[PDB]
């Protein structure tokens, strides 16, 4: 291998306590940075928790809950006769007084629960949608879903499904380009039959001419086309791909592929190292998305099955926060070969990232992202102009389309996401969590309990190594 | 009393029959454009009540819970059960498996219930929130909230706070004039002592000189001035200030006298009779707001204490949607006289309004109103470009401004408006009433009464004569 190639297979499942200190002083925000990043980060959260003034009504319960020393179902009782009371319309006179039902259960909760997540059934519904957001400055990246493809004939309709997708995405953009312009995102795993246990060479003549294929139709209407991250394992296949996609003659000078990386992963900061030499060489500006993962769960499951030495993903969830702002920086350094793209519905991540971009933003310096259903209300007070009390950065929603006969996997992403006591979008919801407590730094929150257990990066303690 | 004068006293309690089947006929929409209302308003409310598919999901759990024939607390159970298998991670595994309290708890209630109705504590608060809507194509028109001075020195505390408010007002309009740029709304009530009981010459001494006043200051700043209507029995006073307002040398030539009248009472189309003759004789375009009443429940009541020979509003809510229609025909015909602002809630209101209102509008033909925290989403699909699906039609907001201790007589206003079973707000939260029934033609409805019950216009079978 490479020499980067090389330090990214060296990483896959090094010690927690070894990444995560190698992280630290990367991720370290400089305290002048630090104190913005932790005023903007409240800010955001505050004004999130507080939209229709819910924090501002909550103190005016409690400030009558003890004048009165009434229970819950107390002071509602008297709010209800405050409200019959106040319907009296003269105020004098107020004054003066089997398995089929289970797997269809099933099958509708997920409908009904993924509803909120889906822009549209289909790719010309979903552009339909897209002018409302786009003219204020939000941007759009189409995810068809449909993963994990069985068998020849899944995987030939999820590549019919993505050249469809193209074309209406790219005659939609009508020349916007790259940056601007709506784009589409793609999983390897649609474009090849059992892709979970796929050998290489059968990927090579298989996905890669498909890969290609939308990769060059992608470039005639000049619409970024980003490579998912899915499973931890199939990591290294997909940088084969994307090493010989970048190479490709016909792509030359053409800055529209883009490629997840997934912080949660041991190996994110090496794979950066790769991407960045992968640029250079290639002699191409890479869309990089970094996100955290949406995959967990399954790779916790996974590696105690497997009994491997270790896990590729963190244990804990702030130690993949530090990974996240380690690799942000990172990639900020390199604005000729990399256009960095953050992924976040988390106020202090978005925060940390506005602050180590620097000074003198230009719109081609980066953009956030984020997911349809979970990040507008966050993004904005982002997107949109200063005037207005926004941060004028722009942020691109990835839209998810489909039926329901796509959505599962996503929908199940998706509850475990916003489910998760760890989650910033669930946290931000618990309103008896302090709001500083919310958006507290993620390597100050490490050095705390390195102090408190001994040393830096322990495992999570109810996560021990597979082999126990 | 000149013509029109005398007219409007004759009507002010005929007997609803009579006042009834007078209107009919001028409410009565011709064939093609009753039609084109029904379509309108039909859209309007199904967009309204499906905002987030809030029908399209009721239809899909009924399906489930008769191919099951589940209670309401059992399907319920299912949806639990089926959230909580679609949160295992791994298909694989899911699928292997005194009186002091009472003051205050109204107090609170009435705060509490309040805050979705007001825009701001204070004017400048309001006027900062503008932009928003305004940019939209909406318009704004600031109340200050406080009626019914008891004291002088009230009325001298209202009077201050409507010279501020204007000043404020005039500023943020910044010549954008009476129809596209910001107004303000009075109530005589606010600007002289016991204003329920007060006499002529009292009123024309002191409350005139006041109304002169404000009024003059709003025409410094170019923004239109609206004079509410409040009980039935101040519509006369009202009608002589306005009379001689109209005619002040200083107001020559400028249209930003604003009156309201109330489409509930008996008297309406005659003062609509004698506004056409006031804008004849005083030579100018009157902002008139055509709405249907806010008081109708203590009318009800006074009437029925003060055993009089009838009610001077209607009995059946159906009769004040007919006299709205009736009266906005009227005012419609006199765009040289009139520019009539037509508050309502109601989608077969609006557009009937929007069909009567005829072919090649333009701006200054006319508007629509509607109470902030009431009105947004009707007109959220009414105000804006046609590009975007909109109707192009401007509405101007009545934004409420004011702390707790000026809100309660609003609040309760605007309760009954909301809690009423007669209310389109009210029916259109109903998922049972079908929207045909919601979006129903009053003048059809009071037809179909007098076919059941044999005759035209009988009062409510609830609401007897106060002498009976
Ligand atoms: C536009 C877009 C594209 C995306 N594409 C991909 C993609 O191709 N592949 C993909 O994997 N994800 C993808 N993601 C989504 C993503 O990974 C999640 O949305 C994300 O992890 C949420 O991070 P956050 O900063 O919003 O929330 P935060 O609440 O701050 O962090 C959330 C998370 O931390 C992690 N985590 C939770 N518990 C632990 C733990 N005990 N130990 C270590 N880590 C933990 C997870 O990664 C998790 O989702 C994409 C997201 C967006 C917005
Ligand atoms: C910008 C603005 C300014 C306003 N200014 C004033 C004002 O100065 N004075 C004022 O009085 N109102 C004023 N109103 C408000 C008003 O009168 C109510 O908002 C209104 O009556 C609601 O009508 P709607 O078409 O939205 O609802 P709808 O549900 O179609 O009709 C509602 C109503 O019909 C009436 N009604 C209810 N029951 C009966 C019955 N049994 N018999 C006869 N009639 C019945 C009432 O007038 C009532 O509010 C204003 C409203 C707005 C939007
Ligand atoms: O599948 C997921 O969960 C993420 C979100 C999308 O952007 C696609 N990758
Ligand atoms: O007081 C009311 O109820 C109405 C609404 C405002 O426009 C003022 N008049």
């Amino acid at each position: 291998q490479s020499v980067s190639r090389a330090a990214i297979t060296a990483a896959y499942r090094r010690p927690e306590t070894e990444a995560v200190s190698m992280l630290l002083e990367q991720a370290r925000l400089p305290q002048p940075v630090a104190e913005q990043a932790h005023k903007l980060a409240y800010q955001l959260a505050d004004k999130l928790r507080n939209q229709k003034n819910a924090s501002g009504r909550a103190g005016m319960v409690q400030g009558l809950l003890q004048e009165f020393s009434l229970s819950s179902q107390e002071g509602v009782a008297l709010m209800c006769l405050a409200e019959a009371l106040l319907r009296i319309p003269d105020k004098a006179t107020r004054d003066a007084l089997g398995e089929p039902l289970i797997r269809k259960g099933v099958d509708m909760a997920m409908r009904l629960m993924g509803e909120q997540f889906v822009t549209g059934e289909t790719i010309a519904e979903a552009l339909a949608n897209a002018r409302k957001l786009e003219e204020k400055g939000f941007r759009y990246s189409y995810d068809m879903l449909g993963e994990a493809a069985l068998t020849a004939a899944d995987a030939q309709a999820y590549m019919v499904s993505y050249q469809q997708a193209i074309h209406a995405i790219g005659k939609a953009s009508n020349g916007r380009g790259i940056y601007e312009g709506p784009g589409i995102s793609i999983k390897l795993s649609a474009l090849h039959p059992r892709y979970s246990r796929a050998q290489y060479d059968r990927v090579m003549e298989e996905l890669y001419p498909r890969l290609k294929s939308l990769t060059l139709l992608a470039r005639q209407y000049d619409i970024g086309i980003n490579i998912d991250a899915e499973e931890s394992d199939r990591l290294e296949i997909s940088l084969d791909l994307l090493e010989k996609l970048c190479f490709e003659p016909e792509l030359a000078g053409w800055n529209g592929i883009g490629f997840v990386i997934q912080a949660y992963q041991k190996r994110c900061p090496l794979v950066i190292d790769y991407l960045i030499d992968l640029a250079t060489r290639s002699r191409r500006r890479l869309m990089i998305r970094l996100v955290k993962g949406a995959y967990w769960d399954s790779e916790i499951k996974r590696a105690q099955m497997d009994g491997l030495e270790g896990y590729p993903v963190y244990t804990r969830k702030v130690y993949t926060d530090v990974s996240y702002l380690a690799c942000a920086k990172k990639l900020l350094a390199v604005p000729n070969l990399i256009y960095p793209q953050f992924a976040t519905h988390n106020a202090h991540t978005l925060a940390a990232i506005y602050q180590l971009a620097g000074q003198n933003y230009y719109p081609g310096q980066y953009e956030f992202q984020c997911l349809h259903g979970m990040g507008e209300p966050l993004y904005e007070q982002v997107t949109g102009k200063v005037a207005d009390g926004k941060l004028n950065r722009p942020c691109r929603i990835s839209a998810p389309v489909g039926t329901h006969e796509t959505l599962l996997a996503y929908l199940v992403r998706r509850l475990l996401e916003n489910g998760a006591n760890t989650s910033f979008v669930n946290r931000i919801a618990d309103t008896s969590l302090p709001l500083d407590e919310l958006v507290a730094d993620p390597v100050t929150a490490v050095e705390k309990l390195a102090q408190q257990e001994g040393q830096t990066g322990l495992p999570h303690p109810k996560i021990p190594l597979p082999r126990d």
